[PDB]
C-alpha cells in the first residue's frame, strides 16, 4: 500500500524511542560518527554508508521513507556499520547486539500492523 507520511511516523517513532531509550547501550548511536573528533581517521575507509540514530529520527519526521522496510533498512545499516567497525569484543559491538535484540522485539508486531 501507499503510506500515508504520518501514519508511517506514527506506527515506527515508538520502535526508534525504544532503541534511543536503551541506557547505556543506545549512547554510541545518538550522534553521526565524527572520525575527526574521535581519532579514528579510518573510520570511512571502512564504513561506506554512515547511519545512526538522530539521522534515522530526521529522515523519519521529513517524510524521506515512503514504506517501512527503508526504515528497517538504515536501522541494519546502523548495526552492521558497528559490527563491522568495531571488534567483537568491544563495548559498542555488544551495545550494538542488544539494541538488534531491542530492535526485534518491537519491529514485528509494528511491520504486521502495516
Ligand atoms: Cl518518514
Amino acid at each position: 500500500k501507499i503510506f500515508k507520511p504520518e501514519e508511517l511516523r506514527q506506527a515506527l517513532m515508538p520502535t526508534l524511542e525504544a532503541l534511543y531509550r536503551q541506557d547505556p547501550e543506545s549512547l554510541p548511536f545518538r550522534q553521526p560518527v565524527d572520525p575527526q573528533l574521535l581519532g579514528i581517521p579510518d573510520y570511512f575507509d571502512i564504513v561506506k554508508s554512515p547511519m545512526d540514530l538522530s539521522t534515522i529520527k530526521r529522515k523519519l519526521d521529513t517524510g524521506q521513507y515512503q514504506e517501512p522496510w527503508q526504515y528497517v533498512d538504515d536501522i541494519w545499516l546502523m548495526f552492521n556499520n558497528a559490527w563491522l567497525y568495531n571488534r567483537k569484543t568491544s563495548r559498542v559491538y555488544k551495545y550494538c547486539s542488544k539494541l538488534s535484540e531491542v530492535f526485534e522485539q518491537e519491529i514485528d508486531p509494528v511491520m504486521q500492523s502495516l
